[PDB]
């Protein structure tokens, strides 16, 4: 339209979260920006070669992970933000009356997504499926149905003929971070943002870059990947192709790869800048 105001977009589009996945995409080019409501129980663990960034807009969630072969529970509460590194199996439980933000990116021609259901709360695979992920809005469903309409589900015995000897790429062995409370973080760094220096939220051992920007401007910029901007405080002006688009509180905007842009940020503004560039992949 664009900018799109995030809470107005959610409040309008939440009547279209449909089971089993309860998701709807805002954007689906190089960057994928999607929202998911609950209640919604996922018994499956997803594995992918890109990174996933979560931010809880409304209410809490529970992310179950496998971190070095061990089950782990990761509560992400309203206002918290968290980055999941590549190749970690994860299973998101969302509860009644919650809305969440998830970001990911388009997968390379050779990258492979997988789904696994385990036996009980053990680490033994019961059922798995591996596929090229093209359309985040549409492909998990058919996979989930297949598990619920299956012998493995009816009985709980794995069929060894349908397991893989090894996963197609080695699962990650890194540890997972703690969720950060975004606005305790902002207030914690407000002096630096007033100064004009942008800041990395998660640092550079990841592919994703979540940069926070305060007052000031920056020169003509052209990136090879999509960029998403989200205005949290104050306001700002984006310039792309002889075209000023101003952003106010809670406005957001995807600048498409290739597109040349200037950004002017007014007094006491605070904007979020997100990028997932697979040239910055960490394997
Ligand atoms: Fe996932």
């Amino acid at each position: 339209e664009r900018p799109v105001r995030v809470k107005a977009w959610v409040e309008e589009n939440r009547g279209s979260f449909l089971p089993p996945v309860c998701n709807k995409l805002l954007h689906q080019k190089q960057l994928k920006i999607m929202f998911v409501g609950g209640p919604n129980t996922r018994k499956d663990y997803h594995i992918e070669e890109g990174e996933e960034v979560f931010y809880q807009l409304e209410g809490d969630m529970l992310l179950r992970v496998l971190e070095r072969g061990k089950h782990r529970d990761v509560v992400i509460r309203q206002g918290e933000i968290f980055l999941l590194p590549a190749g970690v199996p994860h299973s998101p439980q969302r509860f009644a009356n919650t809305v969440g933000l998830v970001i990911e990116r388009r997968r390379l021609k050779t990258e492979l997504d997988g789904l696994r259901y385990y036996v009980g709360d053990t680490t033994d695979v019961l059922f798995e499926k591996w596929f090229y992920c093209e359309d985040l809005g549409t492909q998990l469903a058919p996979i989930i149905q297949e598990f619920f309409s299956s012998e493995q589900y009816r009985t709980g015995k794995p069929n060894p003929d349908q397991l893989l000897k090894e996963p197609p790429f080695p699962l990650s062995t890194r540890s997972v971070m703690e969720p950060m409370c975004l606005e305790a973080w902002l207030d914690g760094h407000r002096k630096e943002l007033q100064a004009g220096t942008p800041l990395s939220l998660f640092g550079d051992t990841y592919e994703s870059q979540v940069m926070v920007h305060g007052q000031g401007s920056s020169e003509g910029l052209r990136r090879d990947v999509d960029v998403w901007l989200w205005q949290l405080e104050g306001s700002s002006v984006v310039t792309m192709e002889g075209q000023r688009l101003s952003l106010t509180l809670d406005d957001s905007l995807l600048v498409p790869a290739g597109t040349l842009y200037g950004w002017e940020r007014g007094q006491g503004s605070v904007a979020l800048s997100v990028t997932q560039d697979p040239a910055c992949k960490k394997s």
